[PDB]
């Protein structure tokens, strides 16, 4: 892809004399490989024209097994020129273009020439639409009269895409194509301004509905093959319709609820990393809409913290939860404030909700039944140290709750290490050191600002339990644990 950006004609050279062996031969060969490099190599609004072109010529006289390895091809280096040139994409629309539509517009009808049986339609119609997106107004005079040849055949295979959509038809294969087809569109939709306010919107809008259904189902499991449900499929759709419509999503409660399966669980908060990790439209909806969410976000923590510790001391259910488990934390490490929002505050009789948190990370630092959860625990509870992160343990006093709740952390910690010896003893001492480092910090500036700071008995309990345990690893075999523990002090 690198390599691609300057020296395109090098590369592109090496494709059009592969199209051209294979288009005079008559002797099907499998050596594709060489045409299956357009997935890779950059492309931008002008050069795509280029590739569009190039096949349309040879694309009929290509073998059979040649046809599918380019029609696969091209429909990747679409979405290239979108992430890497989002701004070409949206002037497309913007302003007309007749060159662009045009070189799609042939291609489209070799394409559907191409495909005649039932399973040759699976294969090309998420292609086809891309194309149709393509030309705008082409969809337009569909939705209105149609031309005798000219919006004919396209009107076909749209209707005949929501009747498989819809499920009237007693054909799963095409069911199952149907969801990938209107899923990209909905996608594709998403980079759209919606300034043009364009039939795109529109036309998502009467499919959308159908979409959520075949989904979103928690009655009837959408199963595509051997895997219970296509969990990256799922992911892409919420993650536009969210896009789409962020003000109230209907399936967020669907998902959120306990009562469904886990599986809906699963999605859920993966969709809600992306939406952190991966927001290049600035236009877009931010996390921050879901903060509302964030109540019954921590409840759900608890349901699979202690089910999860359970297992370990149904064969896959209990494996779910693990995993799930897993993708939680993450979700932590990745923004603390979204679980951290309304805090309960402590109550007279009960603990509050800051705190019932970091007991769950702790919980599982000491485990060593899931070795690799543990790691990551480890670095969740090193990001709510950050001194942004400290203030919102409780806003009301954030000089108060940090050293009650910090300080027994560290008393329960200590406490496991001089119990006993644990395989991975000489790891979590690392941890421990940069966590001292990280509260020094914040009672430097602490202190600063006001001295007023306060030393309560744990604090005073609990900084014994501390050296207790660096002295007994001065004799503990491992060099590196020994050098370590040095350095603590």
């Amino acid at each position: 892809f690198s390599l691609s950006c300057n020296n395109f004609n090098a590369v592109f050279s090496r494709i059009s004399t592969r199209l051209q062996e294979l288009t005079v031969c008559s002797e099907d060969n499998v050596d594709v490989h060489d045409i299956e490099l357009l997935q890779y190599i950059n492309v931008d609004c002008a050069k795509l024209k280029r590739l569009l072109k190039e096949t349309a010529f040879k694309f009929k006289a290509l073998k059979k097994v040649a046809q599918l390895a380019v029609i696969n091809s091209l429909e990747k280096a679409f979405w290239n020129w979108v992430e890497n040139y989002p701004d070409e994409f949206t002037k497309l629309y913007q302003i007309p273009q007749t060159d662009m539509a045009e070189c799609a517009e042939k291609l489209f009808d070799l394409v559907d020439g191409f495909a005649e049986s039932t399973k040759r339609k699976a294969a090309v119609w998420p292609l086809q639409i891309i194309l149709l997106i393509l030309c705008p107004e082409i969809i337009q005079d569909i939705s209105k009269d149609v031309v005798d040849e000219n919006n004919m055949n396209k009107k076909l295979f749209l209707d005949s895409l929501r009747k498989a959509l819809a499920g009237h038809g007693g054909s799963r294969q095409l069911t199952e194509s149907a969801a990938i087809a209107c899923v990209k569109l909905c996608k594709a939709s998403t980079y759209i301004n919606w300034e043009d306010n364009s039939v795109i919107f529109l036309l998502v809008q009467s499919m959308v509905v159908d979409l959520k259904n075949l989904l979103f189902n928690p009655s009837k499991p959408f199963s595509r093959g051997s895997q219970p449900a296509d969990v990256d499929l799922m992911i892409d759709c919420l993650v536009s319709c969210f896009r789409i419509s962020p003000h109230n999503n209907q399936h967020f409660k669907i998902c959120l609820a306990q009562n469904s399966p886990s599986t809906f669980h699963y999605v859920l908060v993966n969709s809600l990393h992306r939406i952190i990790t991966n927001s290049a439209l600035d236009w877009w909806p931010k996390i921050d809409a879901v903060y509302c969410h964030s109540v019954e976000l921590r409840n759900m923590f608890g349901e699979t913290l202690h089910k999860a510790v359970q297992g370990c001391g149904t064969d896959l259910e209990t494996r779910s939860y693990k995993y799930l488990l897993l993708s939680m934390v993450k979700l932590i490490h990745a923004d603390p404030k979204l679980l951290l929002c309304n805090p309960r505050k402590q109550g007279p009789e009960t603990q509050g909700s800051t705190a019932e948190l970091i007991t769950g990370l702790v919980q599982l630092v000491p485990q060593s039944h899931m070795p690799e959860i543990a790691q990551e625990a480890m670095e969740a509870l090193l990001v709510l140290h950050q001194l942004d992160s400290i203030d919102l343990w409780n806003p009301d006093a954030p000089v108060e709750t940090f050293w009650e709740i910090s300080s027994q952390m560290l008393f329960y910690i200590c406490k496991k290490l001089t119990s006993h010896q644990m395989l991975s003893s000489t790891e979590i001492l690392k941890w421990l050191r940069e966590i001292l480092i990280c509260r020094n910090k914040f009672l430097l500036k602490n202190k600063q600002a006001d001295r007023s700071s306060g030393t309560p008995p744990i604090c005073r309990q609990a900084q014994t339990k501390l050296e207790v345990a660096l002295y007994m690893f001065l004799w503990n075999p491992d060099t590196e644990a020994v050098l370590v523990a040095m350095s603590c002090f």
